């Protein structure tokens, strides 16, 4: 098989580690994935005369995938309130606990139907997120799954497979970027880095193969912010104590619609001016944010789509 | 010195730790190596009032180094044999027990007489063994030895030492028709990779300096396979408990000579197709070989040579 | 800011962790620095019910310095004396106890007034030193300072922060024919690197957020020496205990001018002749200095200097 001809559906599941009776499976734009198994191994340790190796044994098997996508309106949705354990809500989402399973099935088109094309995947749930923001270069969210198990391959799709298909809406630049630091501040920083955790663990118990649940831990939201040594005002919020606030916009290809990420308490852990011999000096500054009750949340993802 | 004039010649010792009185030193085909001694350090922790370096104590010697050769016929055989631990019959090769102890001479063609050319390690024990087969690549093996200590360099060569020279045969290519995965079928498998390790380490005692002895491990062999995503049989065979087993034929050339490496019993500890940016879906299947009672070992090698 | 404009002084300070009175700032000739505080993070573990990020509190600071710098005669000599902890007596230095703190100043010449440009770092004391000496290459010499604290930018300098300007020699070059290693033995080594550690670890109270004071370690010398397998008389000195010297000058042009490095007694750690399949073989030796009573040190570098 080649990764030109490959496609990606997923269901929201209502029992976990079953696919729906009519998966109504929705095509996911993406780049490039990983989406696996891992099957543990239990080696033995009996002793041989001709040291001849005995052998391991198979151990319960966990679903384990990571799948990058370009960021873009009307896409993602989904993945962004499943990973947020959240609802959508006047196009406001903010972290809470609202945990979401999916199915997720691989079908390979350039495979042929003999050769099981179809690679179904269930339990599936969100538990990492990466978005990296550069100046000209797309914006991309990274996406870690944690799933249960996964069927065997086979010619057939899932019973009443319907596959749905996603808007294809511009992807997002970095452009027209509403950049904010202070309580009016617009800082002058060149890229911006966020990373999603949910701590999502797996539980297996004795007499089963796959984890009958996954642990889900607390939501924690951490980044970097890289700018220019040129500003000065960011210099000394490491230095002496000081809580900021981080907002950003990414803009779409001129459509009209665009997404809103806000963190309103964050504080800096580093931040070092080095001459670095000759060229323009630089400024990375790592940020922790932290729980906000003004929205009673660490995080809040608003979408201001035309 | 030089690379370009190097040679390596090896003697099978009849005592552990001793050149035989008459050593038949045989050329070693290889291309290069990392063969040397290493000596542990004993420092010392006194206080010192100008916080002087107190010192350190040299302690026990370890011989230890690497060489890489080409396969090919009619040469490595008493390394397989040795590595093995086994004895050559019918051309068939089984891992045994019997070790084989054996002293090399390095000998730098370039280094003048009074410039002490000849290095001679004694009581060089085969430990490890690394096959990999590329298409369009020629089959090196690797080899990993254990030495006791290394004698100092002279000008005389050790008595009677007559040198061998190696049968320089075609090295073995992999244009082979013959990858054998199931009772009767042929995979499509691009590369391959075998490992081999023997677990022997060194033993110390009082008032010695060097290892007297080593203890030999378990008989460790392992790999790596990796092929097509086209072929959809050997996908699934790591998600569920399957036993395989492997074949392969290295070819010498034109000629009808050839080694037969076969693992009656093994079994797939992973495997991933991903789909990546673009192109082919490749397909890495690690395993791990088992005793295999009809054999009464856990690897075979035979040869076929005319 | 960019890596263009930048200057760097630095004043002995008469108390720790204070700015004297009208501090003699005086130019560093350098490449580099990383001049800048580090400050820890002391994270909370309450347990949310909402699985919100607690947030973490800052801690303790210490400023750390990489100055990359070139060897070069009438210059670092402060920094050497500093370094070894000795006194520069008969323009010959040996390692001593007597520890000297000194206050840095980063000035960024093209930051603006108003940006603050100005950078002082105080209680910094020279640690770590990494000498490397490459044939065809210019001599560095990498200097590891440990400070208290890091003043805030500021747009007046300090007071009375008289700018001193360090002489600037024509940096020193590898071509001598001096390289010493028996007692009248010139080896032919290539490559000689060494590297000098204080051991200087800071120290923290209660109701302090920074180091009131640092414990220094012992003296440490040691270093890497790599040359050619055409000289056969390096070889065996690792295999039997032997204790070498080692005397290496650095010359500046027809300046006249030079420093001369000396470690009375040392020993070879390692040595491996690599044939690495073509080229020439060479030989790196890594030794280990200790303490030789003739000189009542480990190291003593002494000036020539015309």
């Amino acid at each position: 098989s080649d990764g030109s001809r490959h496609s990606m559906h997923q269901v929201l599941e209502t029992v976990y580690g079953e696919v729906p009776a009519t998966p109504a499976f929705k095509r996911i734009r993406h780049n490039s994935t990983t989406l696996a198994t891992a099957i543990n191994t239990l080696t033995s340790e009996e002793l041989r005369p001709d040291r001849n190796s005995m052998g391991i044994r198979h151990g319960t098997r966990q679903v384990g995938g990571e799948i990058v996508s370009e960021l873009s309106f009307e896409s993602l949705d989904d993945t962004l309130e499943a990973l947020m354990c959240g609802t959508w809500n006047a196009d406001a989402l903010v972290n809470g606990v609202t945990r979401r399973s999916f199915s997720i099935l691989r079908q390979f088109n350039d495979l042929t139907s003999a050769s099981l094309p179809n690679f179904v995947y269930v339990g599936c749930e969100y538990n990492t997120m990466t978005l990296s923001i550069t100046t000209e270069a797309i914006v991309m969210a990274t996406f870690g799954i944690v799933g249960m198990n996964q069927l065997e391959p086979s010619s057939t799709v899932p019973t009443g497979a319907t596959f749905v298909e996603a808007p294809t809406t511009e992807p997002m630049d970095s452009f027209t970027g509403h950049v904010k630091e202070g309580l009016a501040d617009i800082a002058v920083a060149t890229e911006l880095e966020l990373q999603i955790e949910n701590g999502i663990a797996p539980r297996y118990v004795i007499g089963s193969k796959k984890s009958i649940k996954q642990s889900i831990g607390r939501f924690k939201v951490s980044g970097t912010l890289t700018a220019y040594f040129e500003d000065a005002t960011l210099v000394g919020k490491f230095l002496r104590e000081e809580a900021s606030s981080l907002e950003f916009v990414v803009t779409d290809g001129l459509a009209g619609n665009s997404y809103k990420f806000e963190l309103p308490k964050i504080k800096y852990t580093g931040g070092q001016p080095d001459v670095g011999g000759e060229g323009p000096i630089t400024l990375s500054m790592p940020f922790v944010a932290e729980y906000d009750p003004t929205i009673l949340g660490t995080l809040k993802i608003t979408r201001i789509g035309a």
